[PDB]
């Protein structure tokens, strides 16, 4: 039997340094978890060892933090040029920049294969583009080969910026005759690497006759075999085996997000390619672990202009922008304004004759706001006041939610009024009247909701059966604050870019905010 | 006696072109008036009469027309050079382009000095700037010299760009000691031009010792003697006589604006510089004077690039802009909503502790938005499309209304309602609730404004004796649509941008717009 080492990461989203145990900022570096320097300790380990390695990553580097604001991905193909990845599938998070932001830093500069079978391109950009990602890539390992083939979400163009020439095709439907074309080229050994979430992952394994093990992406999914060595709840054991329509054991792994693990699987194959064996885990990334000085002394030099810029003004603001607990978990803020206005402006995509924007609608808790911002620097907001207002270091996702969740989260946001609770919710196209004179669980006595399907955007009461979409934090889709029902409900869940990004953007766009209090909430 | 013979203008406000007779687009050709090329006839021709001829201006030049938009001030510095002035005063719209926009194109390119007394600059400007404008020029005219003091708006920070860097001193403080030193220098023949106002240029006139003529702008002030000869009503004789604190007789003369008229008055001095008598009018540009033929060649010449311009794409739209009478004169449409924040956006201007912008709000009546604009030109928006929407030539201006005609206003707004009449008011920073069912004039049940005077912008109920800043189209300050309470009770009135440059601007900044209906208007 010839035996396969698969390291694999994905949804690394620029987390280059090291973490907290959440993925935010390192605090206490004794229980600081990740980075890349770490990971090079880890990877350099297991290649001394194992004969037979790939190291693989299914996409979902860009995004995440200040490294990908002022780098722009050099950083993703330096870092990942020096840990020596055999080959990277696109994930959205690539096209944040547009096609001009992916082929310039990383498809130009990135020293191993970088993949997606299901994009395709017209016109200029299909000529200008050529080449430089690749449906599949077959790699020597030893005195084998291994095929890889590459995939990424048919729902990219809702969940970044691809543009209106690129067409993400069915995953499914574009794998099929790749793996077809290796098996005519005498590849046994075929491993689908992609970034279209578990569910997905799942009917690859199951559809596409002849992928061998499926390393996806995009839904941060956490797998594991035995006890969970930190706070991450399995979703199943690791890997996941499906059994295939040919009748095969197809295993499915992932390794949750954010460079805190290193999925690890070993694969025992024979003579004819077929996989006789699978076993494996993730590896936490934890302080056990030292950091590479090599990696991380390259690291603290990147570092510099990271510092550099997090001073540098953004743009101004001419009003005080009022993120106190006493406004913002009490009544409408002009702080949760702005970030629920920018949670908008960051999600506008390319749109059908059947809507002005997919999105119109944005939801913030109050305890989610954690400073306010003075005027009186000049105007001026930097990075670092960012930094104070949204200390967590999360993101602003997308969701489809009933309006009766939706009507549910209002009535959890005043359940208990008056205590300056975190769950008070800052809007964006969203107007609400409560009447806290009546029980908790019906003070919401007006709700309209902002149209989607509309050529002239206009307010209408929002219907309990139908499905929203909405910007809010990962803290809510995750049910922090109490709002157990937008976990427990939701119909999707899309991670989303930075919070502090998201609103240096449209600061950075707009040079000069103005964002008042207007009646997006009332009492009675 | 020493004859001088001044012609002059003001307020041209960038009718490079013919006009029509209310100063808008030029269409029947056989009753234009105005535009450089007649304006170069008459001169030439009284000059070819008459030994002793100035030809000044008393400022802005700038702002008015696709010229400016296009050619920023490079069309005033090339055409007043051919026209040979002899003199020009800054005006408060000098400064539309902040400094930067008023040394190059202006300030280096004029023939002719720049004058204005009352501003003064520090720091690293005040080299940069310094001797581009002077206080005062002395002139040789035949075998005397006359002196020429200019004086601009001390409101101009208000009313236009200038920066925080140029202080403007109250014009009668600044002129006085000018004045004094000419006399010092034996110029006893002493002209004032400047741009302040008519009620200004009378206190002028009466207090600055020495001043023998004053020759104003920026109130568009019409002056006649005798029956006037066109639409325009006048103010008060031509010259309108002040009698001095020192006891002289000091004429004071405007010239309306939009370049309908040449001032001309017949000065004549005795050999002490003493105004012996002074007489004459404005003429009427009419078609009975032609144009000279080469300055026309040369209109036409530099009008391809205003045509070139006018269908290039100034930003996109990803909603239909609804500017359909249908909507806009019975409720709240996303195009009136558009304009009002452009009309809000054009009058930002630099703060002190003691607002977050000096103006808050707008109203426009539904019967100055002419028609909407469709998103699927690829969003594209020219400045023809805005043509379209805003056919009349006009300014957006500041105001200065109690809020009990405003009240008014809103009342008169919907006094008729249902019959598709001009006068439904479109609006920001104010949200009304009319009830229907009462009697006209009692239909406003609910006027709140957005606050100046605070960090945080928020609505407050209108109070009837307070005096609030609006921003609104020239037609309504004039009593347009029925607004009689608009033009017999503001405060102060001071003109402002071109109506299509406010939105066009707008729009380029914002890149993509998406206006909401959003409960500014509703009814109850
Ligand atoms: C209140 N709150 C948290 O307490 C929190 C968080 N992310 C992590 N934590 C712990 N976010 C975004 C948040 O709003
Ligand atoms: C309705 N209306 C007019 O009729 C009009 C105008 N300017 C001139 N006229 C005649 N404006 C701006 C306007 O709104
Ligand atoms: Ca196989
Ligand atoms: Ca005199
Ligand atoms: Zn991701
Ligand atoms: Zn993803
Ligand atoms: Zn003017
Ligand atoms: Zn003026």
């Amino acid at each position: 039997p010839w035996e396969l080492t698969i390291l694999h990461t994905n949804d690394v989203h620029s987390r280059l340094e090291q973490t907290s145990e959440d993925s935010s900022k390192c605090v206490d570096a004794s229980r600081c978890m990740g980075g890349v320097a770490r990971l090079f300790t880890k990877v350099q380990q297991i290649r001394r060892a194992e004969p037979n390695v790939l190291l693989l990553d299914a996409g979902d580097q860009y995004q995440g933090t200040i490294w990908f604001t002022v780098y722009k991905g050099a950083e993703v193909a330096h870092f990942m040029n020096a840990l020596r990845y055999d080959a990277m599938a696109l994930g959205n998070h690539e096209f944040d920049n547009g096609v001009e932001g992916l082929i310039e830093p990383l498809l130009k500069e990135a020293k191993f294969p970088i993949l997606s079978a299901n994009i395709s391109a017209s016109g200029p950009l299909a000529s200008q583009i050529s080449g430089l990602y690749l449906p599949y890539k077959v790699l020597p390992v030893g005195d084998e080969v291994v095929g890889i083939v590459g995939y990424t979400s048919k729902e990219t163009p809702f969940l970044s910026n691809p543009g209106t020439n690129l067409v993400f095709e069915d995953e499914i439907t574009a794998l099929q005759p790749e793996v077809d074309k290796l098996k005519t080229l005498n590849v046994n050994k075929i491993i689908a690497l992609g970034h279209s979430g578990f569910e997905m992952d799942k009917l690859i394994a199951q559809k596409v006759r002849g992928v061998d093990v499926v390393v996806g992406g995009h839904s941060n999914t956490f797998l594991y075999t035995g006890n969970p060595p930190s706070k991450e709840v399995p979703a199943g054991k690791y890997p996941f085996i499906v059994t295939s329509d040919d009748g095969r054991k197809v295993p499915v792994v992932q390794a949750y997000a954010f460079g805190k693990y290193l999925g690890y699987l070993k694969i025992e194959f024979d003579e004819r390619g077929n996989v006789i064996s699978s076993h494996g885990n993730p590896i936490l990334l934890d302080s056990s672990i030292p950091e590479d000085p090599s990696i991380k002394a390259d690291i603290n030099k990147w570092r510099i202009k990271l510092d550099d810029y997090s001073t540098q003004e953004l743009g101004k603001t001419i009003v005080y922008l009022d993120g106190s607990s006493q406004s913002c978990r009490f009544r409408e803020c002009n702080m949760g304004n702005l970030i629920c206005d920018a949670m908008i402006n960051n999600n506008l995509r390319h749109a059908d004759e059947m809507f002005w924007n997919h999105v119109s609608m944005c939801i913030l808790n109050g305890g989610g706001i954690r400073s306010p911002i003075d005027e009186r620097n000049d105007g001026t907001i930097t990075w670092e006041n960012l930094a104070a207002v949204l200390p967590f270091g999360g993101t602003f996702d997308l969701v489809q939610l009933k309006g009766s969740t939706l009507k549910k989260a209002f009535e959890h946001s005043v359940h208990r009024y008056g205590q300056s609770t975190g769950e008070f919710l800052q809007v964006g196209g969203i107007h609400v009247v409560y009447d806290l004179s009546r029980k908790p669980g019906d003070r919401v006595v007006k709700l309209d909701v902002l149209c989607t399907s509309c050529r002239v955007p206009s307010y209408d009461p929002l219907k309990m059966d139908e499905v929203y979409k909405v910007i809010l934090p990962n803290f809510l889709a995750n049910g922090g604050d109490g709002f157990q029902m937008i976990k427990d409900e939701l119909l999707r869940h899309d991670s989303g870019d930075q919070d502090i990004n998201v609103v240096s953007t449209y600061i950075s766009k707009m040079k000069v905010i103005y964002p008042a209090v207007e009646g997006r909430i009332k009492f009675s």
